[PDB]
């Protein structure tokens, strides 16, 4: 049984916590729920930590008083098919292997599944740790509650004696680095300086041995990623997002200065040895668009290359932890602004970007976003109860599972089948254009070896490589983005038509050049 | 937003609260969650209350941190048919009007429905308040959440200007009195002295004007009826139960002294002006058999008459609030011990007992009780989740809704249909004997007018009236008890055969006496 | 495991069984499926039973070769409500007790 | 939950079958290019020996009806071997074609 501590003692040294805790809805929640600070209090001074207090980061720390939200979060959606590779004819990107050749995603890229599994799935995917980590056996893939209790309760490490990234099976890669983990867990929130910069007070940083870092992390999507544990108010903790919104002054809605002001973010900084160390972003409102944008964005979380001179950009560089915070039509400019690309295509040699799940940047400017709808309205709606205290469902999943609450309360003119039909019209149309974009990209890619072996000039090949950059960007955004166009159907259509146009331009350029070599 | 208070200061005067709160699982739960004591603390001494602090009795006080339990409790079971009269051919007691004639239950006795409605249903039933109280309209009968928020949010009073019990419609009765409310709410827990005895510190007592008392009461089945709010430990608050178990030394299991010792109750008394005022019973274990026995027992909560001389026993008498704490075969002796009966039959003139829902006393000695099974195992089981934190369902309802958890985890040899079939075999057999018991009781009752008109002696009529007491007791126990034999099928069988035997004996006696008058 | 007996020997005394068994669709079904007659055959004459043979009356004697019929027979219809008294208002004879008074039913 | 466990194995195994086919097809399509570029029989026979293994360690799993369920670790090890062999053959043929061009 917990015994309460005298918070007044802590507040003497922790004035920011005092200001947050005494005012918010956790004013009565004693520190002992989340901290063991007995030896800390005995040894600390006003500027020196002394003994480090223990801070609980397990989700059960919140489940004691918020069982409904916790249980809704940890539910596993068995209909979200697990470990389903996207580079197959029946999934999102039938020609992905040809198009992505040269990138680590060629080793494995599955569809997402329920949030409970995010940290374990990050650890076990074939592209991440060379196959070092596995579930303890193939039965454990079902165990969402176990994953939430902790990754290392359900996983095994092939070699606990070494800490290097290496292949344990042939067709794996070692793409994981410490930046990835910021979108899987915030167990490291007190051990990682803002942006993962080197810092005397940080145990972990961008340049850490990721296998060692991995072993220290346990819980997925901690509850405090969206809710300040001291004030209970809405927030984000993700450094990359704070950096885009606040440091670079782009705002929470870069296309809408008014909405950015009404629904803004306030950066709060915590220090170690009176030096800035970590930060959070307090939100003006409980705005799920910005909460979910901690992870559901296009980002750099990886080394790459400079567009200018082709030189390596390593994990030590700030650009290795970057939120572009740009929609598809602004992305190329945003990559040029930091002078960065991800990989060289294995066949064409083109410098290319790698896009990842840009849901937040895609949603901007869409009909629903313009009408003040947010991610949670469709993906974590309020529960409807004939007799009961309403709470917000935390089972972040497709609205197909809860159409009454997610769609039909707003769309009174529709039955469930009609609303589903409207979704499918958009997804079917968008997917058809994704498949056509891949057809044309593949046709272009296959001409590169033909052109090379025909003696086509480097000048022509480089012209085609510049077109490849755009053809790829305006296609891959949409295989990366999870709504298959639903979040912004007109933008998807315009982008995918642009992809096809660019590929067709490159095909004509290469075909003409090959033909001139033959004649 | 709540602001915590200094609990240590309260403990300078409240030593029993200190001993309970600091040790249990609510040690970190600040008093401000349930008490507004600002002016109290300013004015109190250890010997004078000063300003009375406010205590919250609403269930929302607990729902803030225990939403799952609250929502499971407030759910309305629409399949529990509402306002369904038991004195009909398709319900529990087809001949109830003939058999109960002379008692207030003849005005209305419906089947039970969901716990959310207990206080509103008590207020609106035709037998209780002369029809003074109604739902605001007939739509409100569905509103369980509204009833829980408070009775007076969903009910209206025909005459707010008067406080007397009287008939507002012809076919109603005014059977309600303050003792009833103890099994519908404990909003009055700080305003009612133990047993409802007169007390200088009690606003309300057994002799209060029940209409005035009613207006001060709001919430059904407060959460603290089973859980101490200070220690969070298991308890009962019902005075009549504590009186039977502790004061009269009967024990929690009168037929099992060993189980009574292992699963016992400790009486804790609170004083006003240094005189005993109220009490609670802390349980050794979380024993739902005893928690549910706060209400699901046979009781006096009414005036009656003495068996010895027929004189009135009014609400002022301690016997007007009494738990018999006796099985069916011990009940007559228990009623003789307090010299009490309920009513005289309108036709036969017999002194008769009135039985109510003796589930706890029926369950004793049954195969399930002897095997350590308790009410909650069948009616409040743990929830089964593929992934989730387990909690205890508070939707206290038939196991038919949750057979996997209620029955089939124990009875692995059965399918759901087999378990239901076993329930129905018992209920069908028991109901058949109830119907035959009523047939024979009705036959006997109908002979009384014939015998009187034939000039049969008072001596013979009195011998028949003595048999009527037993014929009635051994039948009505089983229409009152809600399981239709399931809780103790062999006892139901033995009892109902005894009822029929007694009625047959009386029929023989009267027929012979009538026949002798004709001859 | 059952061992077949010589049915022809039985038929030296049991002529009605012979006429029935040899003609019907159990002509190939040996007597040992339903009778243990070892001591009987040793002691009987055409005019004296001797030791009484054992005859199986259990339904499993037939279920061995006719499982489908046996399983369809033994199935319990849970919808046929059990122990349901007919002398109740919701069953077949609401006034049965008055009308049948004097009878064991 | 049991269905989900089956599907995890089948989905993972099928993804590796599709990737094995992608790499086998890429290798196969280089044979006519190599032949018409004048790549030596010695190199073509080296690639043919790799084709035997690339094929075996793929086709076992399209032939086998459980899509990996009957032995998920073996399917994984085999299909990774198929991909490795195809990749080895692709690199051999690409290098030889390029040397003929230069
Ligand atoms: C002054 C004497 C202090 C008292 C009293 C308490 N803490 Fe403290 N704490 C103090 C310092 C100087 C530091 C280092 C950071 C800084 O602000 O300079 C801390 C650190 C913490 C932390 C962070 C630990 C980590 O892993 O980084 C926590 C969670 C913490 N302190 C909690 C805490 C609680 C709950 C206290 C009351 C029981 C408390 N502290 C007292 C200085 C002082
Ligand atoms: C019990 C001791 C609690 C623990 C542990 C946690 N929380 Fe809490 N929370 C608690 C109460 C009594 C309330 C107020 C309820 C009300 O409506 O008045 C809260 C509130 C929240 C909220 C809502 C805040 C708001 O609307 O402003 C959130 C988002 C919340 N709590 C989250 C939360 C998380 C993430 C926790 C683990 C770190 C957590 N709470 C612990 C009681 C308790
Ligand atoms: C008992 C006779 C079993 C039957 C029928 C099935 N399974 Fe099984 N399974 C069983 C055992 C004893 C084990 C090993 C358990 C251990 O922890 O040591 C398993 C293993 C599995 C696994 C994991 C396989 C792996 O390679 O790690 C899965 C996914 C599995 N079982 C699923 C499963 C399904 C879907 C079945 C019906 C088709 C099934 N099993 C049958 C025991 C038995
Ligand atoms: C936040 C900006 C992220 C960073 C940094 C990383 N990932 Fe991620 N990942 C993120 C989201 C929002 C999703 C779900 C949506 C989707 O498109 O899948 C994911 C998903 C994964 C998965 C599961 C799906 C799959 O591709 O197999 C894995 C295995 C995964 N992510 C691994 C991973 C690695 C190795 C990272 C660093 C190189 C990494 N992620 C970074 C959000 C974010
Ligand atoms: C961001 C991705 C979130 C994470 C992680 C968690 N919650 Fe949450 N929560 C989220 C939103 C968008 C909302 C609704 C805000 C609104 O006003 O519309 C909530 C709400 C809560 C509340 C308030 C009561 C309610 O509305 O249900 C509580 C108590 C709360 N959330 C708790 C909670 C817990 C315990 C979490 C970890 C299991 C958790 N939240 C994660 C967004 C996010
Ligand atoms: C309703 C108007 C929506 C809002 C607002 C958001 N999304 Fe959405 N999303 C929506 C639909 C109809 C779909 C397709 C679902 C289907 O079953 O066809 C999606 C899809 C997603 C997905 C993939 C879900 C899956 O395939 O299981 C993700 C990861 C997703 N959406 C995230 C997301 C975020 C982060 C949002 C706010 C920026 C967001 N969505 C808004 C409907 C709606
Ligand atoms: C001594 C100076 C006291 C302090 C400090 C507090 N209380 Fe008190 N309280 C006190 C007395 C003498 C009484 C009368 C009952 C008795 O024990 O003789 C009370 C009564 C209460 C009650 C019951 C009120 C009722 O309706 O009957 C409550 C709920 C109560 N007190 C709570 C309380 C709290 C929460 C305090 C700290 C904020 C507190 N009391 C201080 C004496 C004293
Ligand atoms: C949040 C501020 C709370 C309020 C208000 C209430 N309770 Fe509570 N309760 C709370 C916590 C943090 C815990 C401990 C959880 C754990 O498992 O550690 C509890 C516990 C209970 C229990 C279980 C007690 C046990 O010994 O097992 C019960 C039965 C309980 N709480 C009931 C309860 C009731 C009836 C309340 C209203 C009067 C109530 N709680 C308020 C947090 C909070
Ligand atoms: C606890 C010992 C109780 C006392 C005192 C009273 N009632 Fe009650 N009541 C109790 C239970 C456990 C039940 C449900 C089980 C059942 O057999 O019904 C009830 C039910 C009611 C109902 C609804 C059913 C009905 O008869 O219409 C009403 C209207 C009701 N009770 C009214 C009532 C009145 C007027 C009382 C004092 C004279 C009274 N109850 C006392 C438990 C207890
Ligand atoms: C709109 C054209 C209606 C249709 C069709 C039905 N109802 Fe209705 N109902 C309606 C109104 C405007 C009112 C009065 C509302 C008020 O608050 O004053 C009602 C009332 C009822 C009631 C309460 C009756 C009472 O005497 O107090 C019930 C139980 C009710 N309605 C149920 C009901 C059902 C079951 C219907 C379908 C058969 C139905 N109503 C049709 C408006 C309309
Ligand atoms: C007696 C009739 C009860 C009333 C009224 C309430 N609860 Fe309860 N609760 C009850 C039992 C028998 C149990 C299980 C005890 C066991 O260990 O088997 C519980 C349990 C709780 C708990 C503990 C966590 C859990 O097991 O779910 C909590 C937090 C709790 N109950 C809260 C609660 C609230 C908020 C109530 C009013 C809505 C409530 N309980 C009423 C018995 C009884
Ligand atoms: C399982 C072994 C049981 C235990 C222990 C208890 N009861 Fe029960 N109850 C049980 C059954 C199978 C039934 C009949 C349900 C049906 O749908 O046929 C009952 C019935 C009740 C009822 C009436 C419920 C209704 O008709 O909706 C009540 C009020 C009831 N039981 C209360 C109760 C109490 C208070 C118990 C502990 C003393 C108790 N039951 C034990 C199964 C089981
Ligand atoms: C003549 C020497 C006999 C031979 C060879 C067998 N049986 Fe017989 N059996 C015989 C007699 C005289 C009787 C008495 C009845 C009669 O017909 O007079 C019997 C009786 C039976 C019975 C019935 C036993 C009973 O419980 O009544 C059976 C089932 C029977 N016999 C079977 C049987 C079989 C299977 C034989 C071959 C192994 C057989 N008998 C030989 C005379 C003779
Ligand atoms: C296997 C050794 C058998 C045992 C033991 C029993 N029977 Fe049989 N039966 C058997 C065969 C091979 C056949 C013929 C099937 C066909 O269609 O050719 C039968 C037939 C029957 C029939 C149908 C007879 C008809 O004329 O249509 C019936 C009704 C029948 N059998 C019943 C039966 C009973 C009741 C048995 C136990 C006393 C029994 N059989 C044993 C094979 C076997
Ligand atoms: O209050 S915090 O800034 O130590
Ligand atoms: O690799 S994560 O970004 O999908
Ligand atoms: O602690 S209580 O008894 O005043
Ligand atoms: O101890 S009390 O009487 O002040
Ligand atoms: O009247 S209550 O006891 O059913
Ligand atoms: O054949 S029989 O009649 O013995
Ligand atoms: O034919 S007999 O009697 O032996
Ligand atoms: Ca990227
Ligand atoms: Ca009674």
């Amino acid at each position: 049984n917990l015994k309460p501590v005298d918070a007044m003692q802590c507040f003497d040294c922790h004035t920011q916590i005092e200001d947050m805790h005494t005012v918010g809805k956790h004013a009565t929640v004693n520190c002992v729920h989340c901290h063991d600070a007995t030896e800390h209090v005995e040894t600390a001074s006003s500027r020196r930590m002394g003994e480090r207090p223990v801070t609980r980061m397990d989700l059960e720390a919140c489940a004691t008083c918020h069982t409904a939200q916790f249980n809704s979060f940890v539910e596993v959606r068995h209909e979200s098919h697990p470990r389903l590779e996207k580079a197959t004819p029946t999934s999102r990107s039938p020609m992905f292997d040809k198009l992505i050749a040269g990138h680590g995603f060629a080793f494995e890229h599955a569809e997402p599944r329920s949030h409970a599994f995010m940290l374990v799935d990050h650890f076990v995917v074939d592209r991440a740790y060379g196959g070092r980590f596995q579930f303890k056996n193939w039965q454990k893939v079902t165990d969402g509650m176990g994953a939430v209790r902790g990754a290392w309760t359900v996983l095994t490490d092939a070699d606990p004696e070494s800490s290097d990234q290496r292949r344990f099976l042939s067709q794996t890669a070692t793409a994981a680095n410490p930046v990835c983990l910021n979108c899987k867990t915030q167990d490291h929130i007190l051990d990682w300086a803002y942006m993962g910069d080197e810092h005397e007070a940080a145990k972990w940083s961008r340049t850490s041995e990721v296998v060692e870092f991995a072993r220290d992390l346990n819980h997925p999507l901690n509850c405090f990623m969206c809710h300040d544990p001291h004030s209970a108010g809405p927030r984000v903790v993700r450094d990359g997002l704070i950096n885009a919104v606040v440091d670079r002054g782009l705002g929470t809605y870069p296309h809408d200065p008014v909405k950015s002001e009404q629904q803004g973010m306030t950066k709060v900084t915590f220090q170690r040895g009176r030096e800035d160390f970590r930060a959070i972003g307090l939100l003006d409102t409980a705005d799920s668009n910005v909460m979910c944008a901690q992870c559901h964005v296009e980002y750099n979380c990886n080394p790459g290359y400079q567009l200018s001179d082709g030189s390596r950009v390593g994990m030590d560089d700030r650009r290795a932890n970057h939120f572009f915070w740009a929609n598809v039509f602004d992305y190329k400019e945003a990559a040029q602004e930091i002078d960065f690309f991800d990989f060289r295509h294995a066949t064409t040699g083109a410098a290319l970007p790698k896009l990842q799940h840009p849901e937040a940047e895609t949603f901007w400017g869409s009909v629903h976003e313009r009408n003040g709808v947010a991610c949670a309205d469709c993906h974590m709606p309020k529960v409807q109860l004939e007799n009961g205290k309403v709470y917000t469902s935390h089972s972040q999943r497709t609205p197909r599972d809860m159409m009454g609450q997610a769609c039909l309360n707003c769309h009174a003119e529709w039955t469930e089948d009609q609303a589903l039909y409207a979704i499918d019209y958009i997804k079917n149309y968008t997917h058809g254009k994704i498949v056509k974009s891949e057809y044309w990209l593949a046709k272009m890619i296959d001409l590169f070896p033909v052109a090379k072996r025909a003696g086509v000039s480097e000048d022509v090949l480089n012209q085609a490589r510049e077109l490849h950059y755009d053809a790829h960007l305006y296609w891959e955004w949409w295989t990366a983005e999870n709504s298959v166009g639903f979040h912004n159907p007109d933008q998807a259509r315009e982008s995918l038509m642009t992809s096809i146009s660019k590929s067709k331009e490159a095909v004509s350029l290469l075909n003409d050049a090959i033909d001139a070599q033959v004649a």
